[PDB]
């Protein structure tokens, strides 16, 4: 009797979760928005720099219309080696942004001083692997919340407290090609191991290397770390990237995993649509929101008001036919970015909507309880949209300098409504509508031409 | 000098190869219609019971307009998980029909017995594998014949005879997760092995289980039965699931096969369409025509006839635009499901239409020679449509409470053209070409509305 | 720590570098037009008889308008045999033509007479291999030119010599399966392992065996000669086919690539366009265009003038809506297979538009310094399009008894331009701008109806 070769399903289930960390396919939780959840591990937050540079010079004419592909093939073939460290040495990707992502490593408390070594040997096999390209490393260990957040369709989710600012914040320091360690994680780890240097001005500090004692395995050390990590392949599953590859067809998962996951995403799933079409370099326009709270660390507290500037924000961009990219606490607070003109987005006047919709979102959100300020940063131009990611573990997300201004603009001109040249000039608004702003000096940002509050009807 | 990895080659002949059962892959029998075959063999009917409950809810709002995508998913899931079993210990699986197959073991008369034991023993394990969902089985044993029917570019087959009926009979005694024998396949199997309990009002028993003798090995025994099947993979392809996976590139072949095809799936086959559409939720309209016979297991009277019926069927299928989704002995006669909005056959009108190609196709088959009955049953809603089954081996079919009530109206109103409500409501004829009839209790049917006569013009 | 299963991936990169040899690949050479390179090598030069009488027939009603389809799958099994055992032997495929392709065993002065004896064995294995087709082999051996022509975003190459001339003769002379050494050939090869007999009024041979002597063993024989072949896959890549296989995300090197393939494939490779739309049977017109020159061995003397010729061929194609699908040494010169009605460029007016086209190329050419002759031949007919060979060794062509009869045109009628009489029937042109010409006996060509020289206006 044969015992044939059983092929590897990609079953839609499975494809979906390539979308998703671990922390949301496993997680089983209630339905109730918002929700939040409490535990520790240890962050890493990385960073390719100079493919938003690369992005302007892939709409060249040396590209040959074909720029998006190539910059979407070069960025994946780098990120990839990246994200398949993180996995074989344990950590769940929970999010990617632009060429950044976000790393987790979910531990019990007993066990964060041991995980960070393991933490860091990752970071420098990454910092290893990495032509005008740097990779940047912030790592931070502590309690984490989780939030969840969303209405009967859809569902996001974040992390938040000190250990999500301080990683931010490590990576922010990172000199080219550093590996910086949050205040708490240098606290938490095997110092005797760990060979630092300070970081000026600083609590935070620079990995110089691995110094192991004497009997000190790497790999046996490794494995007894394994014992604490739930979801490691293992076994007969040894040989997979994630668990999550083996992810049986279960309606009520899929129906409850789905809602993460963007329609255009989906109906490419489905087999409903060529996967060349989301990978594009196109016009649009970036609305970046930020609610600003009393206390960004504590969930309790900013989690039912992130719920209800959800719920009114998905209805706004509904009407003025934008969407929801992604969303992470960054500048202080709760950071949403905004798309107008995605797949299937467009119209003429997506100018104009940008603006009424950020508004409308900055009217309401003002006034909801515990939000201190809002910001809202508009930018519009060529920006890169597309997968990013390896195959077991991608998400969709934009680069581009645009990218980069409407968040400047939202931090550097906090508690208003600015937007850039290309989006005041290009807008069917009437001049007075608009204020012309002074020019700052902004932090990765070269010349923007004249910047603009958007100043409504008065 | 290299001996390089070699690929497999999934060849247009293969995928279509996947749609067909070994006995018309590698039957070679001439072009002639009809043309009969005769052999023997012990039949399997698998039925999953509780997909077409399922059906109705994957509608609802809570699938998020996935509900084709996931419906397919699970099904398949499950499905495929049975075709591995029947394809391992032997069978060819003939034809799938809803979230039913048929499976058959052709064998010589002298190893029906030991034959028997093996279908049975893939019985058990099938119904072991089996959150709402029940497997029913029945087997027979016995002479069979095939029919194969059709014109210059499309071809059908169907097995007939006393053994295909009554595989059909031991199937609806079968009580949720049942292994049923028909009499005669209970009478030719090993009975010192086999422990059955008898069924009430009936001849067919019940398999409680499996009773080796002493020194009996199961993976022995098999393989002595392996010498009986002609298509087996071994040695080289003991690790596929099936010769055909093997085939390779022959034109008159493939235009053989092709004929058995319908164009849509020939298109997606040639990569000329995207796979994610055809697997839909679609309102349709089933039109189940039965044809009975005085003798409805002598093929070589009723082969002809079959054939004359479908001469004209297709014609005027062609003209209302309809299509024969599937073909088989049912309801003491030949039965033909078609469809009215399969891909690419919308129109308006579409109701109207297949209860005039109803009229059409039951005032031509009555004056047929041998055909001593006509019924039909007209039904109209939403139905799944899709590819259901393995990779490997895999059809075409439509599941739904319609299908289902047409062939109920079919079989519970004999010698008339029936239709439900929201084909007599739906269509542009006036009501004084239909009769309001009798509500009858019907096997596996709830609450219909009214049930009407299409009389049409007097 | 788990050392998990690392995924072939099939980045844009390796995809393009399907279509193209090694010599190209991995050339790096300057992005001057034009560039010549010079070096020593084995060809072969293998033919398919048959294919093109296929053709016509897959256009017949018996193939269900799936001829397309069937053609180049059964076109594909053999071909990709042949793409197999080339590769294997250490061969660089550089171009297919039809069902044709030409192979190249680049290596030093030293090395011809071992390298002859393996492609020797190479042939004579594929004659081995090859229901109505033919397989036709020329070899030639020494020294062969590279020229790369083109503009800021096409490239194209082509091989130029004696040797190139000789293989070409070569396999004209070629009765079926026979394999057919150059004079050259004959002479660098190691005559006392190669049994040949003589060809009448030719200095070429056939090989009728290899008469290995006593200790020899070809294994070993061919190892030694892996020492001279730059890419053969060895070690870890040992179980592929091609080096190329293995090529990286880089995108200096893939925007070099790409000018070579053809912007439709590009749509095709990015998943921007399904598979199946490329493979068909379609009315095209074909405009063989052939530049005679003192001196077709000289790569520097020509070289220019054919980069001047290709500077205005490809602007006129571009106003005509034309493409050139080839462009090879054949003819005692250079020939263009320019093609009207490709993926995308259907038109009316299309014959028109190839008449005028092929008038402009015409005079423009005729005054080009160093081309002595130019000759056009235009035939309108069916033709089959689509893309040839191995998954990891194909490109697009197109076989066609018009695509035969044009270049024979071109070669019977040489110094005007003729066309069939589906193109001049065809043309909106009044009949005064053509001359009906003597009928010549053509090799492989059954009856063409009348031809005519587009004359133009007077
Ligand atoms: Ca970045
Ligand atoms: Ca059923
Ligand atoms: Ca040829
Ligand atoms: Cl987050
Ligand atoms: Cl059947
Ligand atoms: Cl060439």
């Amino acid at each position: 009797m044969n015992t044939p070769k059983e092929e590897f399903q990609d079953w839609p289930i499975v494809r979906i979760a390539a979308h998703l960390p671990d922390l949301i396919v496993y997680g089983h939780f209630s339905p109730e928005r918002p929700f939040m959840d409490y535990f520790d591990g240890v962050l890493m937050f990385v960073d390719i720099s100079g493919f938003t540079a690369m992005t302007e010079k892939f709409s060249s004419a040396m590209y040959m219309d074909r720029g998006a592909e190539q910059l979407v093939e070069i960025l994946n073939y780098h990120i990839s080696a990246i994200v398949e460290k993180v996995l074989i040495f344990g950590g769940d990707i929970l999010k990617f942004a632009g060429d950044a992502l976000l790393a987790l490593w979910r531990v019990e408390r007993k066990q964060l001083k041991n995980i960070i070594t393991v933490v860091i040997k990752c970071s420098l096999e990454i910092h290893g692997l990495f032509l005008d390209i740097r990779v940047k490393i912030g790592l931070a260990a502590g309690h984490i919340s989780m939030l969840v957040f969303g209405d009967e369709t859809h569902s996001h989710f974040l992390v938040i407290g000190q250990a999500v600012d301080d990683v931010r914040l490590a990576q922010n320091m990172a000199q080219m090609n550093d590996v910086i360690l949050s205040p708490n994680c240098w606290q938490l780890c095997d110092r005797s191991m760990i060979e630092i240097e300070s970081v000026p001005d600083q609590r935070a500090v620079k990995v110089n290397f691995l110094k192991p004692p004497p009997n000190f395995n790497f790999d046996e050390f490794f494995t007894k770390c394994t014992t604490f990590m739930h979801y490691y392949p293992s076994g007969e599953h040894k040989n997979l990237l994630r668990l999550a590859c083996t992810l049986k067809p279960d309606p009520e998962l899929e129906m409850s995993l789905q809602k993460y996951v963007m329609e255009s995403i989906l109906k490419q799933i489905d087999n409903k649509q060529l996967q060349g079409y989301l990978s594009e370099l196109r016009p649009v326009t970036i609305v970046f929101v930020n609610l600003m709270f009393e206390d960004q660390d504590k969930a309790e507290e900013i989690g039912p008001a992130i719920q209800d500037a959800y719920m009114h924000i998905t209805s706004v961009l509904k009407i003025f036919q934008g969407q929801i990219n992604k969303v992470f606490m960054f500048d202080k607070g709760c950071s949403f970015l905004c798309v107008f003109g995605f797949p299937g987005e467009k119209v003429p006047d997506e100018l104009t909507h940008a603006l009424e919709c950020a508004m409308d979102i900055f009217d309401f959100c003002s006034q909801v309880h515990k939000i201190q300020t809002v910001s809202i940063g508009v930018a519009s131009g060529i920006v890169f949209c597309g997968i990013v990611g390896h195959t077991v573990r991608h998400e969709y997300t934009v680069i581009g300098q645009k990218v980069n201004l409407a968040a400047r603009m939202m931090m550097y001109y906090p508690g208003i409504v600015t937007c850039d040249s290309v989006t005041y000039n290009g807008s069917n608004l009437p001049a007075y509508f608009f204020k012309e702003l002074p020019k700052k000096v902004m932090k990765g940002v070269a010349d923007s031409g004249p910047l603009y509050q958007y100043w409504g009807r008065t």
